[PDB]
């Protein structure tokens, strides 16, 4: 804009492009996101406003919403770096576990702070998971969903990834609850442990199928109501569960117990944020820095 200093183009958002920008009147360095298309709608307006109220420290800050000259601009807290880029650079040696073990636990932190305030995010992945120096991870664009919905191609035309998509939302459910964030920061603990994406679809069908060969096919036994569901064929292959042994080696047995209640087909079994900050396994989590280079 013209308050702003754009200092670089951060990147391409699933909404517009993001530039690190610095506020010429306050000093202050910010993320600025530039959304989408004949006037904004005005519901969108009051449920984003809606979200700069919405604070936690494992939350991105959304400082501003601006709408002014037709155009919709939300102005971010900046962190340097996204969990994506750091699990690229961590991939020779792998994320250290305690490390893996903090970033969860203050992730679900932040997850059981915004469901509790009945916000849902829908669209948990690497690249909108946000880290600093200090050791801190943050979630970066809840709510913005439901307000702008999720798109199957970017602004660039970029393809949205559905490897983190819970599996009541690829079979046609209508109505989301908080279990899809859960379903999403499961598949993301799951890869950097693996250091391998869990269910690396490339369509809605693949990525349902992957999710099948894994967890096994779905029945009303495990599932009640699954065969209801709108996309649900008869024709499904059946496939069988595999052992979580074999799925995120070598995580330890309270790992691979969080995991699996964080992966339970049923959006009702699925365990919530608030009962997993209890799980076991973050009996002895610390809160290790992570060696960033800038
Ligand atoms: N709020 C923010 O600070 C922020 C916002 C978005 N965003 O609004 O999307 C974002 N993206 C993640 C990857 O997709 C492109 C945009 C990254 C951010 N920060 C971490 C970061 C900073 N610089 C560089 N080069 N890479 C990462």
């Amino acid at each position: 804009m013209e308050n702003f200093q754009k200092v670089e183009k951060i990147g391409e958002g699933t909404y517009g492009v993001v530039y690190k920008a610095r506020n010429k009147l306050t000093g202050e360095v910010v993320a600025l996101k530039k959304i989408r298309t004949e006037g904004v709608p005005s519901t969108a307006i009051r449920e984003i406003s809606l979200l700069k109220e919405l604070n936690h420290p494992n939350i991105v800050k959304l400082l501003d919403v601006i709408h002014t000259e037709n155009k919709l601009y939300l102005v971010f807290e900046f962190l340097h770096q996204d969990l994506k880029k750091f699990m690229d650079a961590s991939a020779l040696t792998g994320i250290p576990l305690p490390l893996i073990k903090s970033y969860l636990f203050q992730l679900l932190q932040g997850l059981a702070f915004c469901h509790s305030h009945r916000v849902l995010h829908r669209d948990l992945k690497p690249q909108n998971l946000l880290i600093n120096t200090e050791g801190a991870i943050k979630l970066a664009d809840f709510g913005l969903a439901r307000a702008f919905g999720v798109p199957v191609r970017t602004y660039t035309h970029e393809v949205v990834t559905l490897w983190y998509r819970a599996p009541e939302i690829l079979l046609g459910c209508k109505y989301y609850s908080t279990a899809v964030d859960i379903w999403s920061l499961g598949c993301i603990f799951a890869e950097m442990v693996t250091r391998r994406a869990l269910f690396p679809g490339d369509s809605e069908i693949d990525q349902l199928f992957r999710i099948f060969r894994t967890l096994g096919t779905p029945d009303e036994v495990v599932w009640p109501g699954v065969t209801s569901m709108p996309d649900y064929k008869p024709s499904f292959p059946k496939w069988a569960r595999q052992d979580f042994s074999k799925v995120v080696p070598p995580l330890d047995e309270d790992g691979r117990s969080l995991l699996s209640q964080m992966l339970h087909y049923d959006p009702n079994k699925r365990i919530s944020a608030k009962a997993a900050l209890a799980h076991p396994f973050f009996q002895d989590v610390t809160k290790p820095v992570p060696h960033l280079r800038l």
